[PDB]
């Protein structure tokens, strides 16, 4: 029933992996790209709007790479998911619709949205294999 | 990023339609159909599988139609979407998936599923006047 | 950025085959389905709309005919029945006259086409 | 029935936000974010191809921010949509489709670029 | 990439169910969706066109209107979801910009003819 | 049945084009749009990613432009897909689906990474 675009999915996947990171120097995203079986230059797309937002920081040289922009329980989910595909529509709402259908897909929304404002990258950065 | 499509919508639409004229006889797919701008034969379309289901009853003769198979209190949203598009609970997976990288998308599901299974046609026809 | 599925091209397919077969008899589901190279058991799934709408009759013995002019049939008529409306467009909550006004105008815009676009017209096209 | 794309609906928004300030001087990315409910991140990655096309100008320093490229009335619709979207396609046809069916998307995708072709950012500033 | 819908997923499990259980009597979409946690009305939708095709045999329940070495998940897909050949052109295309999305399109469609339920009878759980 | 994408159809047509011209100096994006009815503008979204993954270089000047990065048999349709669109995935595999129908999904993704690894720009060009 639920989908997940790959924006979301991989921008979510580079910010999970720096938070576990944290505090343990740069993260290259060559790396990142290797641990999740895909291209770099697939994730710099994604980066380069969370470095615009300061969600991420690049260093650069050999020992270089990406570092959070703040601690992991300063950024949730919804912040990422902000950025990187703009505001959070799970149903459209569509023209004329009745208004027991509109207030449903309301409140679906808040719903995601309550899950995407109250999930910190630190509370996801938790959970391990 | 939910899958609700026209079939779902229309479908609860019908069943909105019904719990707004509980208690009130019969409702012709005909009368739904002029209300909302569609076509009866698009509405028909739906109206088989929520019958099979015994969410809805028909009833014969000219004055006849269709009526609730339940009090509104007793069918959910997430009863109607069940019958039209399939389950609620699955979720797009990557093979041997990492715990920390699929945990905000089972939140989502769930939120998502706990809006639809809550919401019943008693509150959907509180919505509205 | 419109969506008309596989149910409305093959739903368009049948009544376009029904167009061009019209005052010829019955056309069987199995030849329109060998015609288009598609499986008459996904076909089935599309007359039955179709029929119960007025826009096919079935004959017994047999198949298919239009049950109307190919001239008072547009694409339009079809689609509604088994694609649902054509209307309905994706709105923000309290929408501003100005950023909604685009998708407004093309929304008339394919409606119009669809509207004013007959059987009649479609099947003149060939090969 | 009508899908309309979040690059097209939210780069359709800056051009109109800087349409009806036209003549008002530069206007920030961050305050067309603030009035939409956006993040100025993510309109940043809509106004790079804009800007690239000449569609939109960036006005540097501590009063900066962008500005048309031209007069609202010799910018439409389907400029916005063609950088950011690509060609202008309603409904996709496929491969051995009847030609009766290929001509109905033909009309669909004419009429579509016809109205996107003949709406200026002038014509969508002037909706109150 | 695919067409394939929440149709011809469950149109698939109905397929497999009936191959696994295969001489084993008729088994009811009840059980079907019982087995898979989901609505046996859901189900209804999906068995019609099965059976029209003679794919499925309703005897209180179904078996499979052929052997399951004699079923591909191609013969499915086409009588659920149409078909499998069409791919999205442009007008006027050349030779050298279409070849990748037909190459693409004729190995899919050697994956769903090669496919049998007999070989996806043998994956268990 | 098969959907193809904006970004892969175009990344891969700036790819073809250039693969067309290899040895026969550089190609602005300006000429390719100009053959492809597109927006220039559009093109530069999807040349920067390639640009980036090294598969095309830009040549500075008035007589400037693209030129692949590698030879054309060095390059494959997969490569190009990857950098742009990320993983092969062309059925979704969704939680708890049944063993059986996850395997079939696999199989589709490895006969569309073969065809993706083994069609190099070379053999698409050669058409
Ligand atoms: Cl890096
Ligand atoms: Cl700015
Ligand atoms: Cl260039």
């Amino acid at each position: 029933m639920l989908k997940i675009s790959t924006k979301g999915r991989y921008g979510l996947t580079i910010m999970i992996e720096l938070a576990k990171k944290h505090g343990e120097g740069p993260t290259s995203l060559k790396s990142i790209a290797q641990t999740n079986n895909l291209s770099e230059h697939y994730l710099e797309q994604l980066v380069s709007p969370l470095r615009n937002a300061g969600l991420v920081k690049s260093i650069r040289g050999a020992y270089g790479g990406y570092v959070l922009g703040s601690e992991p329980d300063a950024i949730t989910a919804g912040d990422i998911i902000r950025v990187l595909e703009g505001p959070i529509s799970p149903v459209e709402v569509l023209e004329d619709e009745e208004p027991a259908k509109r207030e449903l897909w309301i409140r679906i929304r808040d719903a995601v949205k309550e899950v995407l404002d109250s999930t910190t990258l630190e509370d996801l950065a938790s959970y391990t294999d």
